C-alpha cells in the first residue's frame, strides 16, 4: 500500500547508479516495504518520475521518496522536488512523501574510519 | 606523524561544507588522528590543495585522503586524483595515501530505512 523509492543523482558513468541498484537489493531482502524502485535524477533509466509512476502502477498509494544524497542541495532542495510535483506528472490521488537525505549521521562516521584504515 | 584528510564536492550552497565540518568533529572527537583537515573539490574553501598543506605544516608524513562521495565518479577518478598530483608540491618525506568512497554499505542501509521512516 505503501512504495520505497530510492532517488539518486545519476552519472555518466556506471557507479552511480550500481549503487543504488545494491542499495534496492539490500532494502528488498529487510522486508519491510511491499514495492521499492530507484530513480536517477539525470543521464539515466529509471528517471525519478517512471519509478514513481512503477511504484503507483504496483499499486502503491503512499511513496515514501528517500533523497540518497550526502548532503542538501540544488537537487535535493529545487530539481527533486519539482519533478515529484512538491513545488511549482501526475499523482493519482497518492501521497508522495519526501524524506531527507543522509547527513553527519554517527554512522557515515563509522563509515570513513574503516575507509581511513582500508576497511 | 599521519593526517586524516577528508574530501567533499562543495556547494554553491552551504549545506555541503557544514557536513564536512561535522564530519571533521565527531571524527576529532574520536581521538584516532594526530591531524584532521577537510578539503572542498569546488565552490568552497578550504580547498582540497590547502587541506593537504595544512596537514604537511603540521607536521604528518602520511596523509590518508578519503572521499566523502557515495559512488565513484569523474570527481573521484580523475579530478581529485589529479589535485592530489596522483596523475601540488609534494614533500618526498610524505606519501599520500587515497582511500575509497562510501559505496553500497549495509550501514547506509540502515540510514535509508530510519529516513524512510522519518527518523
Ligand atoms: O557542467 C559539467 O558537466 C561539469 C560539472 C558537473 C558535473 C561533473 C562532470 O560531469 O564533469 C557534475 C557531475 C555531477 N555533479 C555532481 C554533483 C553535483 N554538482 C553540483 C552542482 C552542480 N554541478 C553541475 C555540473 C556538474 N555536474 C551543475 C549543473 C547541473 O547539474 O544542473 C551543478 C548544479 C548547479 C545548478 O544547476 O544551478 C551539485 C549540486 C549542489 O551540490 O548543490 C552536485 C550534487 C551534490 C554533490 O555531490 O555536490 C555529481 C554527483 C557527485 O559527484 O557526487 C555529478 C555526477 C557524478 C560524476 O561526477 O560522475
Amino acid at each position: 500500500m505503501e512504495a520505497l523509492v530510492l532517488v539518486g543523482h545519476g552519472s555518466r558513468l556506471p557507479y552511480s547508479k550500481e549503487l543504488l541498484v545494491k542499495l534496492a537489493e539490500k532494502v528488498k531482502e529487510r522486508n519491510l516495504f511491499p514495492i521499492v524502485e530507484i530513480g536517477l535524477m539525470e543521464f539515466s533509466e529509471p528517471t525519478i518520475p517512471q519509478a514513481v509512476k512503477k511504484a503507483i502502477e504496483q499499486g502503491a498509494k503512499r511513496i515514501i521518496v528517500v533523497p540518497v544524497f550526502l548532503a542538501h542541495g540544488i537537487h535535493t532542495t529545487r530539481d527533486i522536488p519539482r519533478l515529484l510535483g512538491l513545488i511549482e506528472e501526475i499523482p493519482e490521488d497518492v501521497e508522495i512523501i519526501y524524506r531527507e537525505p543522509i547527513g553527519a549521521d554517527d554512522r557515515i562516521v563509522d563509515i570513513i574510519i574503516d575507509r581511513a584504515f582500508g576497511r
